[PDB]
């Protein structure tokens, strides 16, 4: 385990996210292999995934820490394999509903890897291993996107062949996850430990940052895709560049050392203000010069969030007394997706404050603005008390 414990963990994190046929699921559904109407792929496939992400997250984060994270990784891998198998068969609508349910299972179990890395190493190099793991995962996502687009656009393969390749890669990822090691009123004690951990000043700040900034980033990304498709070839290039910059920034965050608990609220406020500025710049671009300045901006935005994705996790592991690193990650992810759903309902739904995409992004930038003057006014409040 001297050389094949963190290196192997990063390698598995890289290989588990290689699904070259991931981003091409919708065209495959709408393609000639499966005769699906535009209306169904969007009204019977996306809502089920959206709801099941909320539904299946709770059991996953409740049981991942007791299961010691190897069974949850195996479940995520087998669920990815079942997703692609169901994609290959795809007999009817219910098959694809089950596929989306399993995909939501995978997205819910994504937290098990981020807890496994911390439960696998001594509580001294949490930050370095967090940076390594996030760099590996984001590099895997970037490689998956680039491989899919290279095979489809500059290569010559069908969607079925791409899905076969993705299924083979997912089988290999399951094989890799098999060899991973397993670290060596229960609910009442669980919640008591969660509350006592939340009483700490370092877990609480980064948990709030997760719940809010992660929700903001997810909203911004999920609607940046739609905004770019609204106002084609370079879209995947921008996505891959953003993911690669995210991997680089996660590596840098793993390798950065600053005196935390003092320059931590200030760092969060600065990063959130930078992200707010980037989103404001992204929204305020209607001139023809909207293929260089905005794309890159979004890239930076993604990287910015990733620059705080391995630190926050690390700052949750360094401030946890029990083996509840998975519980806090799961609760934070669940609350972040709850906040994202609430924001979507309040800004995107017609019944609520229904606004178009432009004003939607004007709201998201302002949402980050309220999220960058709260942490700004949190680094001087505690400074005053000193
Ligand atoms: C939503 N989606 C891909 C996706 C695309 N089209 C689809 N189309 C259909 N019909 N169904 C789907 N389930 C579907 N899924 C996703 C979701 C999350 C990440 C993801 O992994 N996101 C993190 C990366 C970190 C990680 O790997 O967990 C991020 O920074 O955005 C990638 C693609």
């Amino acid at each position: 385990s001297w050389r094949h414990l963190v290196c192997y963990l990063c390698f598995y994190g890289f290989m588990a996210q290689i699904r070259p046929g991931e981003s091409f699921i919708t065209p495959y559904l709408l393609g000639p292999d499966k005769q699906f109407t535009r209306e169904q792929v969007t009204n019977e496939i996306t809502p089920v995934l959206s709801y099941s992400y909320l539904a299946v997250l709770v059991p996953v984060f409740l049981l991942t820490d007791y299961l010691r994270y190897t069974p949850v990784l195996l479940l995520q891998g087998l669920s990815f394999v079942s997703v692609w198998l169901l994609l290959l068969l795809g007999h009817s609508v219910a098959h694809m509903q089950l596929m989306e349910l399993f995909y939501s299972v995978t997205m819910a179990a994504r937290i098990a890897y981020s807890s496994y890395i911390f439960s696998l190493v001594r509580p001294a190099r949490y930050q370095r291993v967090a940076g390594y793991s996030r760099a590996a995962v984001l590099l895997g996502v970037f490689t998956s996107s680039v491989l899919g687009q290279l095979l489809v656009t500059v290569g010559r393969v069908s969607f079925s062949t791409l899905n076969y390749i993705s299924l083979a890669f997912l089988t290999f990822s399951v094989v890799l996850a098999l060899f991973l090691k397993r670290p060596k009123s229960v609910l009442a004690r669980m919640l008591r430990e969660l509350g006592d951990s939340l009483r700490r000043p370092q877990l609480r700040l980064w948990s709030l940052w997760w719940v809010f900034n992660s929700a903001g980033y997810y909203l911004v990304v999920y609607y940046v895709h739609i905004l770019w498709n609204e106002v084609r070839v370079y879209n995947w290039a921008a996505d891959a560049a953003s993911t690669l910059l995210g991997a680089i920034t996660s590596f840098a965050a793993g390798f950065v050392k600053i005196r935390w608990a003092r320059w931590s609220k200030l760092l969060i406020a600065g990063v959130t203000a930078t992200q707010a500025g980037l989103v404001f710049l992204l929204a305020h671009t209607r001139h023809p010069s909207s293929i260089w300045l905005c794309y890159a901006a979004f890239v930076l935005f993604r990287g910015s969030y990733q620059f705080l994705v391995p630190i926050a996790t690390f700052q949750i592991a360094s401030s946890l007394s029990k083996e509840l690193c998975a519980l806090v990650f799961g609760v934070n992810t669940f609350f972040a997706t709850i906040v994202k759903t609430i924001i979507t309902f309040i800004v995107s739904d017609v019944r609520g404050l229904g606004l178009p995409v432009r004003k939607q992004f004007q709201l998201y930038s302002v949402y980050f603005l309220i999220l960058s003057i709260i942490y700004f006014l949190g680094a001087m409040l505690d400074g005053l008390r000193h």
